[PDB]
């Protein structure tokens, strides 16, 4: 399909560097909504600034996770259903993890913002709408995981 051919095309730029991009995605994510920098966890210790999480191997490999499952829902696209079960436990392990339902439409902002400054003129108004389409799709199979 010609949406399903919007995301695919664009995401093929962001995904030869997940890393400097994710890193865009999560550096977006704490500008807007700064009490996540807390979940993360590693080794009982909380990054008291947003520029310390950029310095942690932990952190910098769940931005590589972040952009796999991304990846993962850009080759189902229109094939979304595939990945129910799998979401609705990433959902709830995030639940788990103190991460409320509503940071994840903060999350589709950076991951928005993050596609268009990397696709700039590229970044088509029909495009902003099918990944809008297709993050909606995910956020929904992820919420499951909060039983509501
Ligand atoms: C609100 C933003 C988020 C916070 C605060 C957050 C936090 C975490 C934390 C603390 C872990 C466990 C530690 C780790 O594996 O590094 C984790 C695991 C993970 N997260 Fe994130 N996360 C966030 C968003 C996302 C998003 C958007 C995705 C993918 C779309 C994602 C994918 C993963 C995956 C794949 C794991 C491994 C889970 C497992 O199988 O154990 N997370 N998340």
């Amino acid at each position: 399909r010609p949406e399903s051919e919007l995301i695919r095309q664009s995401w093929r730029v962001v995904s030869r560097s997940p890393l400097e991009h994710g890193t865009v995605l999560f550096a977006r994510l704490f500008a807007l909504e700064p009490s996540l920098l807390p979940l993360f966890q590693y080794n009982g210790r909380q990054f008291s600034s947003p520029e310390d999480s950029l310095s942690s191997p932990e952190f910098l490999d769940h931005i590589r996770k972040v952009m796999l499952v991304i990846d993962a829902a850009v080759t189902n696209v229109e094939d979304l259903s595939s990945l129910e079960e799998y979401l609705t436990s990433l959902g709830r392990k995030h639940r788990a993890v103190g991460v409320r339902l509503s940071s994840f439409s903060t999350v589709g902002e950076s991951l928005l913002y993050m596609l268009e400054k990397s696709l700039g003129p590229d970044f088509t108004p029909a495009t902003r709408t099918a990944w809008s389409r297709l993050y909606g799709a995910v956020v929904q199979a992820w919420s499951r995981g909060w039983d509501g």
